[PDB]
């Protein structure tokens, strides 16, 4: 297909990446995920604001506006004719000689772009999965989506080993996020989700979910808990841009309450519903 | 140049990275440095039991034995006629569309190795240089010699724009190792340095370091000090396979001691030379 490699969209056959691009030698770079539903995006300016946010807290400029992001990324998706799926797009602080600090401005970033069809995990979404408590290894600076994601990827592949769909992950015993998802717990009517700070990533999902709880009256509270208060919770569940709300049910053989997914968490669903394009 | 592609070697100009290249895009891999001195390659058995070690520690099963991986730096730095400098290679896990999980044992990891021209940084190893102290927000497994480099690169460009060659971190004031370096501290005769547990890299540099203090019978403690404590040290010194051993006579405009390279670090400055080429 077309990958956007810039700020031009050209056949992925075109696309070159040095060996000392920084992203490669440095995992020094940023990006984001969007969901596209039937050809249309989804939150797609709240992931472009993420994306110069990211790239800001380690000082990489990206050489366009917000405007032109945009544009482009409509094109790539037009180009691929993708109608259900997603668009992954990073930026890395560019090709420089290999030196830890940063080489002179006049260097420009590095921007990738390419879609890839995706359905909807329907399965998921309807009998919940399995997840595993791992302790969470990750840097202190979860806030960023970089691509420094080593931990990640441990955590994720020691998930599937396990027949597990994410990993849990617990710093001083206290639950922060998934590998690559926000985690929520729901306790006598009321949403829990750790705060927004260094120690996870603000999703997108996870502030479309929080709105939706406050559009059904729903009380929510930003207090974290921790593994032993997780497995007591009446529902479980984990949010991210291609999991959307997806139900926990089990947590390394304990069930979460009896095992099927709660009222609340398909009430949750529902709403999220009337969100979708 | 040319540049160690897997097993072959081929001009920089037909190098090329594939953008689901796994080291593009989580940092997924490892790597290692290794100094040359008047063609010859220092300590290499040693790099190359720490590269496949590394690999070994992230599950990555290098695709070549020991003996032909020697073989093929021997073969780049004569092609490239390098005389003093360095070596840098790094292997990745391969390339396969994106997912956090491991691809099915199938996916051949990527080999990289080039050569620069660089000579030993004198000035440095006489003088001594500034260097700052910096919050350590690396993640966890600092055992492993990977590509998640985004720690050291704020680091360092902290301590670059602040006139200073190295950021000495530290966890809670705990001293742990600088960006890129071991840090070694004396007092009274004695040599004093973090122990080798996750919190920082082994340095093959640090070991044969403490190798040449029980050659010249100087006692060595590897227990960690303070940020306060570092200052009250009589010398100051990192080490790594660029750097050797640097002397740090400054820190953050509080000179150590008198400023001046002390002593013993001129004893192992000396029973080092003994061991290079
Ligand atoms: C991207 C990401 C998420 C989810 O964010 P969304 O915008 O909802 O996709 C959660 N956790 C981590 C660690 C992430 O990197
Ligand atoms: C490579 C490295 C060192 C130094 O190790 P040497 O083998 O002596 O070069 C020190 N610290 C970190 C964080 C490193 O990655």
């Amino acid at each position: 297909g077309y990958t956007l490699w810039n700020d031009q969209i050209v056949k992925d056959e075109e696309v070159k990446i040095d060996k000392e691009d920084r992203g490669y030698q440095f995992g020094d770079g940023v990006y984001e995920v969007v969901k596209v539903y039937n050809g249309e995006m989804f939150t797609v300016n709240e992931h472009i604001d993420r994306l110069y946010a990211s790239a800001e807290k380690i000082r990489i400029t990206i050489p366009y506006t917000k405007d032109k992001f945009h544009q482009l990324l409509h094109e790539l998706v037009e180009k691929n004719e993708l109608n259900t799926g997603h668009i992954y797009f990073q930026v890395t602080r560019g090709t420089s000689p290999r030196a830890h600090q940063f080489p002179e401005n006049t260097v420009k970033p590095v921007i990738i772009g390419y879609t890839k069809e995706n359905p909807r995990p329907l399965e998921n979404l309807e009998k919940g999965v399995k997840a595993t408590f791992v302790e969470d290894i990750r840097w202190l600076r979860c806030d960023i989506k970089s691509l420094n994601l080593l931990g990640a990827v441990l955590a994720k592949q020691e998930a599937h080993e396990k027949g597990c769909y994410e990993a849990i992950l617990h710093r001083n015993n206290t639950v922060t996020s998934g590998s690559s998802s926000n985690v929520f717990g729901i306790k006598d009517g009321i949403l829990y989700t750790h705060p927004a700070n260094n120690m996870i990533l603000k999703g997108i999902t996870r502030d479309v979910v929080i709105a939706c709880a406050n559009e059904i009256n729903m009380p929510v509270k930003e207090i974290p808990f921790t593994t032993h208060e997780a497995l007591k919770m009446d529902e479980l569940f984990v949010t991210s841009t291609t999991s959307e709300i997806t139900p926990v049910i089990e947590i390394d053989g304990k069930l979460i309450r009896d095992g099927k997914v709660g009222e609340w968490t398909r009430k949750l669903q529902k709403q999220f519903e009337t969100k979708i394009p």
